[PDB]
């Protein structure tokens, strides 16, 4: 299956994100475009179909609030490439820029977070890296999730630990992704909306933090939630953020929760 | 230290008088009655003490009704679906509060759900010949304990099944141990096409979640509890 894009066709343009896994750059293929560069040298002939079955999966979505794919490269470098939403994350506007959401604008980032992960999850995909980083603020005010894309490849060949939840930060299980683990690093960006800050600011430790959570001595201080957050959503996100992976309510369940008490 | 005298009451159990009408469980264990005496809850058999002068017995109220199991099969009542899912919330209210209390209640049937005044439900026989109900990993009795929380949120789905199907699952295959062997290995599950018409996605869907066949998938009771309160009000 052929979403390949012959190389000369995109043009490469100024550089957005970096990171490991690869470098972002804004580009031009038939109008505006993201063009993610993965760092891999020299794949080999395995590794290209790694990617291709990687790709596989990234073409089994089509909804608005999850962030399209629209192509990808082989030569002379491995890429994606994906529709350009002119916008900032949802990190950016939340903890560097210090945006002031309304509380209604604010559910509504909400709504559209969970749809796309309902989604996400109705084609049993699991995003293994939901943070506010990976939320992106159309000018419209649409949502759009990203950076889902090659689970299993980033793997073989960091920085969300605050979204990880218990079991995913002690790797005590071969896999301890699931559904639900999606579902807590969702509850963590609740807490980011409705704080507008990021959790354990009071700790310094990394590792520590990263001990405590792992045995459920540290959880989010939820009492910090702004005042006139709805007292439904307060216990939303505590209920996504159950320390015990099996108390978490699926996106369908959320979702209806959200799109009840957006009507109050 | 609840104990009740004897002379004060009046195998399967017979209707007595203790302070106003009674049920009482005509049968080390005293442990067990500690856990009871906070057991207290509107859709919960209400525990009001023990004895055991002649033989060890519980005690209860006595709930004028019958049970879920009566209403829908014997004599087949024909609900409104706006009881039904009234019927199925007051299940999850009790078993989501006996979870809260660390009891796995193993054993949840039609036949344990009582109708007072045909209304309000009471759980009880929390203190085989009930196939219908049990999980599969529990079908299979594998290893050292197969119950679970969620043992119990896979027999209140086969409710569900009875509330909206107003029959017994596997309806059309005779053999019992063959149905063992069936729902053991995930071969055989109830059929959910036979739910009514205006039984909403949700209910169904909520269903089908309930019924998942691998242990860990199946939802908690809050949820549940918290799913049904999100489709009653529509
Ligand atoms: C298939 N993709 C959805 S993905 O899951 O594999 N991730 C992904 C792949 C390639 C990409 F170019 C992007 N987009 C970005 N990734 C990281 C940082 C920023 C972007 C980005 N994409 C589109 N518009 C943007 N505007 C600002 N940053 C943007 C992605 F999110
Ligand atoms: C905590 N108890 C409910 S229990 O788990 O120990 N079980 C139990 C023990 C004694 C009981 F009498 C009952 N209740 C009944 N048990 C069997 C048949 C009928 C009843 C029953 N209880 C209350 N009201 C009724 N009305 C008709 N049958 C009734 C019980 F459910």
């Amino acid at each position: 299956d052929d979403w390949e894009i012959p190389d000369g066709q995109i043009t490469v343009g100024q550089r957005i994100g970096s990171g490991s896994f690869g470098t972002v750059y804004k580009g031009k293929w038939h109008g505006d475009v993201a063009v993610k560069m993965l760092n891999v040298t020299a794949p080999t002939p395995q590794q290209l179909q790694a990617f291709k079955n990687e790709v596989g999966v990234l073409r089994k979505t089509r909804h608005v609030n999850i962030l399209l794919f629209m192509g990808y490269s082989t030569k002379p470098q491995l890429a994606i490439v994906t529709q350009w939403c002119e916008g900032s994350s949802l990190y950016h506007h939340l903890h560097i820029i210090e945006t002031k959401f309304e509380m209604i604008k604010l559910i509504d980032i909400a709504r559209q977070t969970a749809q796309g992960m309902d989604y996400l999850h109705a084609k049993s995909i699991i995003h293994r890296d939901l943070k506010s980083n990976n939320i992106f603020l159309h000018e419209d005010l649409t949502v759009k999730i990203g950076d889902f894309g090659l689970a299993t490849v980033k793997s073989r060949w960091s920085g969300s630990i605050l979204w990880m939840a218990p079991e995913v930060i002690r790797m005590q299980d071969k896999n301890p992704y699931s559904f639900q683990s999606d579902v807590y690093a969702f509850g963590i960006v609740l807490y980011e909306l409705m704080t507008g800050q990021l959790p354990y600011s009071n700790i310094n430790n990394r590792d520590q933090i990263i001990f405590m959570v792992g045995r459920g001595y540290l959880s989010p201080d939820l009492s910090k939630v702004r005042s006139n957050c709805p007292k439904a959503m307060k216990r939303l996100m505590a209920e996504c953020l159950k320390k015990k992976r099996d108390e978490r309510p699926l996106f369908p369940q959320i979702l209806a929760s959200i799109e009840l008490l957006a009507r109050s």
